[PDB]
């Protein structure tokens, strides 16, 4: 009849009739699963065959899948009004595999992620679509984690007696040794055993996951899963997430500023109480949001910023958001002005007020590549391009976090073993940042961002200095905050990789001087603003080094803390050469530039 028995029937292979109508099965999880103390991943997969091209299919109302040998359409969600939708080109022909992961355990994501595999004729993996993320929320996802119907149908088939050839249907699950940070990044198919190797082949790294995931138990409880040979195309892995309310560009900047998954923004369900969330990822975003209403340009963030704090009471409700957190409001407004600039600029498709809500695209960037690239269909989304971070080198020694009072748990053999690991992993310390505390907090766990910045086009990026001194000037508030005190910042060290050193070089010129950009630009072989290269020179006739790294370049840094601490009660004062510590120098000396362009 009606029903079928996937798991049972499809494991090896069936052929569905679908001419008679939809077909259905009932997909049945011990609920022993979904109510695990631990946490886990039921990773749900089948490979559609012959009939997979005029298909709609569907997992109760929560999940369908639209596929008519041009695209696969998803789109589902518990949400009412605004359905979380996506649609992925299909890049072969064939027979293409099924795949949505389930999260079980108690303080788990509230979404199911979703993805597709293109297989060529000898059954290896030749395409993988991004990684789609659906909101559930919990109750729906418990749901979906033991008792859900799986529905298939005939759509727009030219057959006179449609089928579907189904193999490889399953589900496994994967319990961890409460850690969630691999399922929203690239890592997350370091989760996945039926995915051996493949993060290590596109993101050129290793999964080198810590202790909760690494010790991972894996296990098929239905059907049988298919484990693909590899013949895929170097694509970096890549993650998409489709804002149905609008708000990505808000979300996505609280998500940077802040350090918070992107994806926490999209829950069902706000959750409550936790401090980063309501200090910084919700203020933040509602302060983006607040811009966004207030129909302002964003290159104007700089004016905005100076009316609100010069006159009280002024703005309204940006106003008064951007006076009631200033710092955190400049770190905020820069960071969606320069993305905002770079979405406009992607194609004439794109504007401001589309920059507000565009989906937001997540690229597992390798280090070493050049240039990081979404998809094709990536033009009209918000993008954000991963690289390691300096939370991946802080070591052992407790939680950091910036204060008045100085880097928590920051010590020079802490610093000493964390340059040890950089350099192990092919990193090299090319010198200083000073900045306020909000601001090293984002660079050093989020990495760092593109922020809007008011000085000629050609001359910006991210800036630093050889010389700590220098860089000390900058490790401070701009601005005085709510209750009026100019707070003391953070110094923090700057590493690239070094396979970026052949990208930097020097020049004797002062970066005002008339001959400077032509000369730069000789160097650099393009013209500026700098990209995967630095130029380094005076900041002024007779002055100390100043290095400017081009934003493609500043986003594959890792940046950790400096154990040379600001001094809260000298703030706007010079560094004093003897806080340096004598060790840290030891491992501060800068690299050798190039002082002419390649050959
Ligand atoms: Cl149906
Ligand atoms: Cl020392
Ligand atoms: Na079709
Ligand atoms: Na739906």
């Amino acid at each position: 009849e009606e029903a079928f028995d996937l798991w049972n029937e499809c494991a090896k292979a069936c052929v569905l009739d679908l001419k008679d109508g939809v077909r259905s099965s009932r997909m049945s999880v011990d609920p022993a699963i979904a109510d695990t103390n631990g946490q886990g991943v039921l990773h749900y997969s089948m490979v559609l065959e012959g009939g997979n091209d005029a298909l709609k299919l569907a997992i109760d109302n929560a999940l369908s899948i639209t596929s008519d040998g041009l695209t696969i359409r998803l789109e589902g969600g518990v949400e009412p009004n605004k359905p979380v939708r996506y649609s992925y080109t299909r890049q072969a022909r064939g027979s293409w595999s099924l795949n949505w992961l389930v999260p079980i355990g108690h303080e788990k994501p509230s979404n199911i992620k979703v993805f597709i595999h293109e297989l060529n004729a000898g059954n290896q993996l030749s395409h993988m679509s991004p990684i789609y993320t659906i909101e559930m929320g919990d109750e729906l996802l418990a749901k979906l984690a033991r008792d859900a119907t799986f529905f298939v149908r005939a759509h727009e088939s030219n057959e006179m007696q449609p089928t579907l050839a189904i193999s490889h249907a399953g589900v496994s699950v994967v319990m961890a040794q409460k850690r969630w940070s691999e399922w929203a990044s690239g890592k997350v198919l370091c989760l996945l055993d039926q995915l051996d190797g493949v993060y290590n082949y596109l993101a050129q790294q290793r999964c080198n996951l810590d202790d909760t995931w690494e010790g991972k138990i894996y296990r098929v409880l239905a059907g049988n899963p298919a484990k693909h040979d590899l013949d895929i195309k170097p694509t970096v892995i890549s993650h998409r997430l489709h804002f149905p309310e609008g708000g990505s560009l808000a979300a996505l900047t609280a998500h940077q500023a802040c350090h918070l998954p992107l994806e926490t923004f999209t829950r069902h369900r706000q959750p409550r109480g936790a401090e980063q969330l309501e200090q910084c990822g919700y203020p933040v975003q509602r302060l983006v949001a607040l811009y966004l209403a207030a129909r302002l340009s964003w290159n104007q963030v700089d004016q905005v910023i100076r009316n609100a704090l010069a006159s009280p009471g002024s703005g309204g409700d940006l106003g008064e958001a951007i006076r009631e957190q200033p710092e955190q409001a400049r770190l905020a407004l820069t960071l969606a002005a320069a993305e905002s600039e770079r979405f406009v600029r992607q194609g004439t498709g794109n504007d401001e007020a589309g920059a507000a809500n565009a989906d937001v695209v997540s690229l597992t960037c390798p280090v070493a590549a050049g240039e990081c690239a979404g998809p094709a269909d990536s033009g009209d989304a918000l993008l954000e391009r991963n690289y390691p971070t300096g939370a991946e080198f802080l070591g052992d020694g407790g939680d950091v976090s910036f204060s008045t009072r100085g880097t928590q748990n920051w010590t020079v053999e802490r610093l000493l073993q964390a340059h040890r690991q950089l350099e192990e992993r092919g990193y090299v310390f090319v010198g200083y940042h000073g900045t306020f505390l909000e601001a090293a907090q984002s660079i050093v766990f989020g990495g760092v961002r593109a922020r809007s910045q008011d000085l000629d086009a050609i001359w910006r990026g991210f800036y630093i200095a050889g010389d700590p001194a220098l860089a000390y000037g900058y490790a401070q508030d701009q601005e005085p905050d709510a209750r009026g005190r100019i707070r003391n910042g953070a110094l923090l060290r700057v590493y690239v990789p070094r396979s970026s050193l052949p990208g930097f070089y020097r020049t004797s010129l002062t970066l005002a001087a008339p001959e400077a950009a032509g000369e730069v630009e000789r160097l650099i072989g393009h013209p500026l603003p700098l990209r995967l290269d630095a130029i380094t020179g005076p900041e002024e006739e007779g002055g100390r080094l100043e290095t400017i790294l081009g934003w493609p370049l500043a986003e594959r840094t890792v940046v950790i803390p400096s154990a040379i601490p600001t001094d809260p009660r000298n703030v706007g004062g010079d560094l004093d050469p003897s806080s340096i510590p004598d060790k840290e120098q030891a491992i501060s000396a800068l690299p050798d530039y190039a002082s002419q362009p390649g050959k």
